[PDB]
DNA sequence: TGTCCCTTTGTCTCTCT
DNA sequence: AGAGAGATAAAGGGACA
């Protein structure tokens, strides 16, 4: 008999029973754990379910899910229901932030090394709670903190890096193979090609870090000599999450697509420059034919499409649903595009497909507005918002569709949308604003954190912005955002 | 296997002008 | 507004006890 079949008759009876109080989770939930953390998570899962749920901890089914989720979860749990006190109450973390460090593999060790390293760290290195914290919330934060304590000297000091520098390059997954390699590589780097440590930091600012910075080390003088491509544009390409398979790819695929489909370099760099740029190039490579064929869609397009983080998705996404969307939908090709060329482009394209007929007909949206709400990054998550939150933003809200539209259309706007729905009845209610101020300032990309600003400053007012009517602070919000109020505090003082 | 660490890819959100 | 940057996550491999 297969060895597997008790173990998983294990996970099942034990993860039938978690669907029962007190976290009720569900198939998805039960998966993801079984599939991350695997039999022994389930297993503590539910051997510490009434000590996570309630006091003391009070930590919802989420962040539980969220901290068994991983490899080690069983260690991790028993380590958050250790250290989050201590960590809260010694060195004045909160438990979101707790959960954010426990939340990746090994998650027990980063715990227990934030409790060992938070305090030398913030007096002898000078770091805050929130860079620890940050350096501490990825796989391997253990070794990335120690690799701080360690370097952060003579990457400072030896190779003129500001703290804030080798805190970005450490809070990536493999952040002690970055800071190792940056402290090899820079002067290399710098001196022999003539990069900025800012562009340095750049390359060395992603998963992959370590891989970036020794492809772009081997590979610099080969694609600034052969392929004519400038510095510039293989920083790019290595510092924009494609890293070291995105530049080995370029090498590969610029002749080629330039070549066989009349690209240009810049338009295979603007490909290349992506996560998963690898991926995209290839698929392009593929795909662009067949897309271009009966003067189907252009090449320009295809590079459009192509030229977003999960590229490859998208086109293949495309190839599946243009179709159907121009035909069974009647969205133009021109709107299938449109909807595709942004990072997510596959789920928002699926999401359409999926929303277009319901939020046309059960809300009285246009295709058009539907179009509008998904072209955007996160459309799917814009979408599904617009479809849960329509009702109650215009019925209880007394928001027109346009209204609620418009907050939907921009990055982030699932967030600018619950945001609203949060913050509505303090700010015009509590404060005077007028809905249409609220609409203003939640529409733009940084709506959310926009709102959160201009509330912060109503209900505990920073004398530094006292100076500014809630009309010009208004003004502020729409003109810059958070930053823009953050910015003016700055200036007061 | 369980746990830890690293790398690649994909998705979402915010900033920066 | 559209590029750049960072956050959050899934999932696979190396390593080792």
């Amino acid at each position: 008999q297969w060895s597997g079949a008790r173990a998983l008759e294990a996970l099942l009876t034990v993860a039938g029973e978690l669907r029962g109080p007190p976290l009720q989770l569900d198939t998805g939930q039960l998966l993801k754990i079984a599939k991350r953390g695997g039999v022994t998570a389930v297993e503590a899962v539910h051997a510490w379910r009434n000590a996570l749920t309630g006091a003391p901890l009070n930590l919802t089914p989420e962040q539980v899910v969220a901290i068994a989720s991983h490899d080690g979860g069983k260690q991790a749990l028993e380590t958050v229901q250790r250290l989050l006190p201590v960590l809260c109450q010694a060195h004045g973390l909160t438990p979101q932030q707790v959960v954010a460090i426990a939340s990746h593999d090994g998650g027990k060790q980063a715990l227990e090394t934030v409790q060992r390293l938070l305090p030398v760290l913030c007096q002898a290195h000078g770091l805050t709670p929130e860079q620890v914290v940050a350096i501490a919330s990825h796989d391997g934060g253990k070794q990335a903190l120690e690799t701080v304590q360690a370097l952060l000297p003579v990457l400072c000091q030896a190779h003129g890096l500001t703290p804030e520098q080798v805190v970005a390059i450490a809070s990536n997954g493999g952040g002690k193979q970055a800071l190792e390699t940056v402290q090899r590589l820079l002067p290399v780097l710098c001196q022999a090609h003539g990069l900025t440590p800012q562009q340095v930091v750049a390359i060395a600012s992603n998963g992959g870090g370590k891989q970036a910075l020794e492809t772009v080390q081997r590979l610099l003088p080969v694609l600034c000599q052969a392929h004519g491509l400038t510095p510039q544009q293989v920083v790019a390409i290595a510092s924009n999450g494609g890293g070291k398979q995105a530049l080995e790819t370029v090498q590969r695929l610029l002749p080629v697509l330039c070549q066989a489909h009349g690209l240009t370099p810049q338009q295979v760099v603007a490909i290349a420059s992506n996560k998963g740029g690898k991926q995209a190039l290839e698929t392009v490579q593929r795909l662009l034919p067949v897309l271009c064929q009966a003067h189907g869609l252009t090449p320009q397009q295809v590079v459009a499409i192509a030229s977003n983080g999960g590229g490859k998705q998208a086109l293949e996404t495309v190839q599946r649903l243009l179709p159907v969307l121009c035909q069974a939908h009647g969205l133009t090709p021109q709107q299938v595009v449109a909807i595709a060329s942004h990072d997510g482009g596959k789920q928002a394209l699926e999401t359409v497909q999926r929303l277009l007929p319901v939020l046309c007909q059960a809300h009285g949206l246009t295709p058009e507005q539907v179009v509008a709400i998904a072209s955007n990054g996160g459309g799917k998550q814009a979408l599904e918002t617009v479809q849960r939150l329509l009702p109650v933003l215009c019925q209880a809200h007394g928001l027109t569709p346009e209204q609620v539209v418009a907050i939907a259309s921009h990055d982030g706007g699932k967030q600018a949308l619950e945001t609203v729905q949060r913050l509505l009845p303090v700010l015009c209610q509590a404060h005077g604003l007028t809905p249409q101020q609220v609409v203003a300032i939640a529409s733009n990309g940084g709506g959310r954190p926009a709102l959160e600003s201009i509330v912060a400053q109503l209900s505990r007012p920073d004398p530094a912005l006292a100076a500014l009517t809630n009309d010009h602070l208004v003004a502020l919000a729409c003109l810059g955002g958070r930053p823009a109020l953050d910015a003016v505090k700055k200036l007061e003082h």
